[PDB]
């Protein structure tokens, strides 16, 4: 009796959830034909909202594993759908370690950016969702998170793209790298237009409001005011099959360790 537990931050937006979370959940479940698929969200705020508005009861990672032990699952494999290997992920690391004694085997895969090779692979994956570019055009990715794990990861990715001349740049909403610096920089280089894409699992309010909207504080209005027309592409990273494949590869690395 084996289980597969897929852990996300969460979203209360059904459509982007279905397109990213569920799509990742499905591929992960499908690569484990002998496991039952279970879900857990981490964000209390999202859990409460789905409960009050939809009647949906989403377990936390602690509630999910306790219910799995009560159902007789002795071996549970867990994959978290995080981009950053940081604070959210370490919280799941602790909770898994705590509840380990309830099971014969508990295994946990790691977030997207957890080694040099993940950065390499993630940049290959991102290249698959980028539209055809004019040479004065670039794609601009919008990350989220101000922790030191998150912004260093965004900077590093920007550092690698720039060095290798990948036709994209990475910024982080209200974090680093800063989009105003990026805008200045792209303007001084002669950038003609940009494609804004979320560097996030799902397209939530950050992507809808801060990245793509018509509010004057959005990244696309600020690119436009700098004379660099911006076209928003509201899709989470879960919609990209190359990213879903990285999640799968991480689940199987953990199982194989």
């Amino acid at each position: 009796k084996k289980a597969l537990l897929v852990v996300s931050f969460g979203t209360s937006y059904h459509d982007t959830c279905e397109k990213n979370i569920v799509a990742c959940e499905r591929d992960l479940a499908a690569s484990c034909p002998d496991r039952d698929l279970f879900r857990a969200f981490t964000s209390g705020m999202i859990i409460r909202k789905l409960r009050q508005r939809d009647g949906i009861d989403i377990d936390t990672p602690l509630q999910a594993l306790q219910k799995l032990a009560a159902q007789g699952y002795q071996d549970v494999a867990i994959q978290s759908l995080h981009i950053i290997n940081g604070d959210e992920y370490e919280k799941i690391v602790r909770e898994v370690q705590l509840l380990r004694p309830l099971f014969t085997r508990l295994t946990l895969g790691v977030p997207l950016l957890s080694s040099h090779n993940d950065y390499v692979q993630l940049m290959q994956a991102l290249r698959q969702q980028m539209p055809s570019l004019r040479q004065t055009e670039k794609v601009v990715f919008m990350g989220h998170g101000a922790s030191h794990h998150a912004f260093a990861a965004y900077a590093c990715l920007d550092h690698m793209m720039t060095a290798q001349r990948f036709p994209a740049r990475v910024g982080a909403v209200e974090s680093y790298p800063e989009v105003d610096i990026l805008i200045d920089s792209l303007r001084d280089e002669g950038v003609t237009g940009v494609h804004l894409m979320p560097l996030m699992l799902v397209a939530g309010d950050h992507a809808i409001n801060d990245m793509a909207s018509d509010d004057g504080d959005s990244w696309k209005m600020r690119f436009n005011a700098a004379g660099i027309p911006a076209t928003p592409w509201l899709s989470g990273l879960g919609e990209n099959p190359a990213i879903r494949a990285m999640f799968v590869a991480h689940l199987h690395q953990a199982l194989n360790m």
